[PDB]
């Protein structure tokens, strides 16, 4: 039993063994044996030379080709010796060598996961083969750096084996959408040969993020006669979520109802005009709350105030309150005849009302509380002179322009 | 200024105070001054008797028709007497009493929130407004007991405002996808009046489950002359949320599309079936792992074993790797003529290797080693007798049902 030892992929012609040294022949006593190699398939890659003694190449020995993944890998064929007929096995181990580069079973691995993925997620890398073996074999896989994304290899017997990605840094869709990484996988030999494997990580997005207005309070100031439908604000809401988790609209938040009514919020544009007259009596202010809603359940929420100026546009109101129809003859000078309630639903220098009387006729008014006033005469009328009386009192208010309300009293 | 106080609601002609008694007149007297009603816009619902001299009620003195919601409702009107012509103002203020329940401008607030609302938010809620004033008026609200919502109130000097529903325990829509609650608004009477405002919070969905398989490995052995497309198993994955993020899609993890290209495995209904022969050669089992896919980038893992059965189904393999054509006509006994490789592809007594030559002719195999078969000769052959051969050698192997393989090897002499 004779055992060399050759590389794989020589050269043809390349030496393998001498058989005359092993053997203890010259190139005569080979020459009278009559060496020569017994042929079976895989013996054709041996060519014997019988003057030399020497065994070498006959072609390309690919131990891939030969062996694929066994080792060792020793071919093993006959010798006839024509002299004694005689049979001399000879087996040749096949050394390994690196002409191959590690081959993904794709170019580009594209995956999907959630942005609310748990950390600590593992998935199974595609599989890399290197055609060679041993120290020219499959030996290590390298992650591209990336925070979000850890390699972790496990060490078999034979090489690396199951190749997994983890995940480690929680995704975030609104600040990565899609993550790009390279799988490289080397061997061992010198120089390494890597092939690559791109992979495409996509992220799904998921409504976690509500709107957000520019301001928290939304403060406005109005005058009161202000026509019907006029601007008087614009609110604005961002949601960086895709699509539907991202489309905002606006709506009034069910607070008072009788405050809201009065209002108008466009729900697109989120334009906040006015639906109803303003009127500063019954309102100095208008708090409202308003509300901004995407398309998946979150919601974010803002203050607006409309605070209603005053100008002078409501007059005073006379209430005939008091009358005394019937009025003496002989009555003394100081007797009331008649008492007016005099009121102005504004307010400022546009709130105060003064009263006006003509004043040729006896009869005047003087100051008394809480715009009521007291008509009380100031000297004697003529039973013939006058026997009846229409009198127009006349109540003015003091701001600019001035309001004014009269009253006509009959009395005899 | 004469102040009286007579509550609201009152009875026709009710007593508030004696005018006779307190301007120390007695009936006469006032009479004589002649005292009458000054007649005010709402001074009809107050009736003096001008002989009683007791200025009593007229009719309903509904207050909050009065005064509304402000404080104090008095009511000034004047007593004129004649005989000085001189003017005296009574006040008389309006006791409140308690004639109202809590009204809400709606019926049912229903309200949309996500699943992955962050605890602490807050809904201002509608007002409930109670006509009556006073300790009558809005008192207190009352949020339905529920362990994701709370209630908080703004108290004002006057009462609460603002009343603001706030998110406690985080929603899950796979366990509750609708809450109703019941918002009561009470006063302050007796007995309390309480009005009720329905609330209906719907939870929205949000893909926070990712798939679920049944087993972690899935084990299965099936004969290696398995039929292809032959069911081999069935997965099943669940999912609690709501839509196309609540029903799965099966794959396959791809790892070895090598050992998975020999497979078919339905995405939809999940049952694998072999798409190519399994031999149990090169492969003894079949390790593969699977995935499920949710609509929304969620993903499961499970592995499924495919463990192959053996079955003699290889016959041994006889390689005349060795023939010395030319043979001397006087050999002796015991001369190799052919040395023989045979090698059968199954383990057990389904791999052992057993040689069968013709008995008649002198020569015979003996074993060497391994699994190398060597012919030897034991006696002479006359190359008159026999002048050319034509050999059958078989060889079965040993598992049954056996398998064997015949070569033909020419000789001449
Ligand atoms: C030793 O002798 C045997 C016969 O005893 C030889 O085997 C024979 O080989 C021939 C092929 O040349 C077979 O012919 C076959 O005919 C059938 C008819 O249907 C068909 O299958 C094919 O057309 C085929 O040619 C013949 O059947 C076969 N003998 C037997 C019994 O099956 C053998 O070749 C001889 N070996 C040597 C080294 O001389
Ligand atoms: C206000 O909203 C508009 C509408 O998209 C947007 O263009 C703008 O950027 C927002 N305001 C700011 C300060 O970004
Ligand atoms: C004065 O007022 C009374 C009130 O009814 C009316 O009837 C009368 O016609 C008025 N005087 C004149 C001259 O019109
Ligand atoms: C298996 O999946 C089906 C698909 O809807 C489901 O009906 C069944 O409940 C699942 N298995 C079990 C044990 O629930
Ligand atoms: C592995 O390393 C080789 C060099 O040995 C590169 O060519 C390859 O791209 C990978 O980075
Ligand atoms: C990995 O690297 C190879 C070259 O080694 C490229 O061809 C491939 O596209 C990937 O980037
Ligand atoms: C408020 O309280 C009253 C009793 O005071 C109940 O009748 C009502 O249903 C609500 O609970
Ligand atoms: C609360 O209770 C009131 C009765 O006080 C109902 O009318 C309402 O629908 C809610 O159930
Ligand atoms: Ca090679
Ligand atoms: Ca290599
Ligand atoms: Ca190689
Ligand atoms: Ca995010
Ligand atoms: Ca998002
Ligand atoms: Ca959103
Ligand atoms: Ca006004
Ligand atoms: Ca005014
Ligand atoms: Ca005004
Ligand atoms: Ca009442
Ligand atoms: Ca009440
Ligand atoms: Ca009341
Ligand atoms: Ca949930
Ligand atoms: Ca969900
Ligand atoms: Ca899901
Ligand atoms: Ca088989
Ligand atoms: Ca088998
Ligand atoms: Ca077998």
């Amino acid at each position: 039993n004779i055992r060399y030892s050759v590389p794989e992929e020589t050269d043809k012609g390349s030496f393998v063994g001498s058989i005359a040294k092993d053997l203890g022949l010259e190139t005569r006593e080979l020459m009278e044996r009559g060496i020569r190699i017994v042929s079976r398939g895989r013996s054709q890659l041996f060519s014997l030379n019988p003057r030399s003694g020497s065994l070498v190449t006959a072609g390309r020995i690919d131990r891939e080709e030969l062996c694929a993944q066994s080792t060792p890998c020793v071919v093993s064929f006959n010798i006839l010796m024509e002299d004694e007929m005689k049979l001399l096995p000879i087996e040749v181990e096949i050394i390994d060598i690196n002409d191959n580069t590690p081959q993904f079973q794709l170019e580009e691995l594209e995956l999907k996961m959630s942005e609310i993925t748990t950390p600590g997620t593992r998935i199974p890398l595609p599989l890399g083969q290197d055609l060679d073996v041993g120290i020219n074999s499959l030996q290590s896989y390298q992650l591209s750096a990336n925070p979000h994304f850890s390699l972790d290899v496990q060490q078999g017997p034979e090489g690396p084996q199951q190749p997994e990605m983890v995940l480690q840094r929680p995704l975030d869709r609104e600040k990565d959408a899609v993550h790009y990484l390279v799988l490289t996988a080397s061997d061992g030999g010198s120089p390494i040969h890597s092939g690559t494997l791109q992979i495409h990580v996509q992220v799904v997005d998921v409504n976690d993020n509500p709107p957000a207005f520019t301001k928290a309070e939304y403060h406005v100031s109005v005058p009161e006669n202000v026509p019907l439908g006029t601007r008087l604000l614009k609110v604005n809401a961002t949601d960086p979520d895709e699509g539907a988790n991202g489309r905002v609209t606006y709506s009034f938040h069910k607070v008072d109802h009788s405050v809201v009514r009065k209002f108008q919020l466009d729900a697109y544009t989120g334009e906040l005009s006015n639906k109803e007259p303003l009127d500063f009596e019954e309102y100095k202010v208008y708090p409202m709350e308003i509300q901004a809603q995407d398309g998946a359940g979150l919601m974010a929420r803002a203050k607006v105030l409309v605070t209603v100026l005053d100008v002078n546009d409501n007059a005073p109101e006379v209430g005939i309150t008091s009358v005394t129809n019937t009025v003496p003859e002989n009555f003394p000078p100081g007797t009331t005849i008649a008492l007016i309630s005099v009121h102005d639903q504004d307010a400022d220098n546009n709130g105060h009302i003064t009263c006006s009387i003509p004043g040729n006729l006896p009869f005047k008014l003087e100051k008394l509380v809480d715009n009521y006033y007291r008509l009380v005469t100031e000297r004697t009328l003529d039973r013939e002179q006058s026997s009846r009386h229409n009198i127009t009192i006349t109540a003015t208010d003091q701001g600019t322009p001035p309001l004014s309300t009269q009253a006509h009293i009959s009395l005899l």
